[PDB]
């Protein structure tokens, strides 16, 4: 689709077989999802944004459906304020900015 | 133009008589520019990122050119590691996400 930016660009995702709402975030290098049970192995990491750093669980090679499009890649899980789809997965679904 | 997401989507902006590099950020509600001595009145604000909140100065009706496209709107100034162009100004230049 073509998505305008008058409202937050929220989409439905499926991760670990569960549906969630997430923000398409071109300013995010990575994808970070709120705390959940997720099948796979993980390693601890820290990520930083406005306001500082948070501790997350890094899961690699996770299947995630984003607005009906498949991606398979790195998903961080931790105390993010909103679910965020970052560039690592937006590139996989072919998303670009246009103006 | 079209901007892919393999790398951070940085563009040149003009604000306050200065050229800067800034990130086109669909996840940002607001526009946040690194500390600079902009003239006139402002209002204190706090804004929340992934790691918590920071204190910024809110300036209204600030002219800013984004990749050659003029816009005018609210600009927040404060200690950010990156200049962020948020939705409030991206809408004004007709930016969309497409996939
Ligand atoms: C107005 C303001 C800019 C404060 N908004 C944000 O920070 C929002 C906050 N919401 C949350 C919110 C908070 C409070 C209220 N409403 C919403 C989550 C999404 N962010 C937008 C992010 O796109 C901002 C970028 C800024 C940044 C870019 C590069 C380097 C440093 C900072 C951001 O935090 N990006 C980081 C990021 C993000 C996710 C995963 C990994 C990484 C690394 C890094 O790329």
């Amino acid at each position: 689709p073509q998505i305008t930016l008058w409202k937050r660009p929220l989409v439905t995702i499926k991760i670990g077989g569960q549906l969630k709402e997430a923000l398409l975030d071109t300013g995010a290098d990575d994808t970070v999802i709120e705390e959940m049970s997720l099948p796979g192995r993980w390693k601890p990491k820290m990520i930083g944004g406005i306001g500082g750093f948070i501790k997350v669980r890094q899961y690699d090679q996770i299947i995630i459906e984003i607005a009906g499009h498949k991606a398979i890649g790195t998903v961080l899980v931790g105390p993010t304020p909103v679910n965020i789809i970052g560039r690592n997965l937006m590139t996989q679904i072919g998303a670009t900015l246009n103006f």
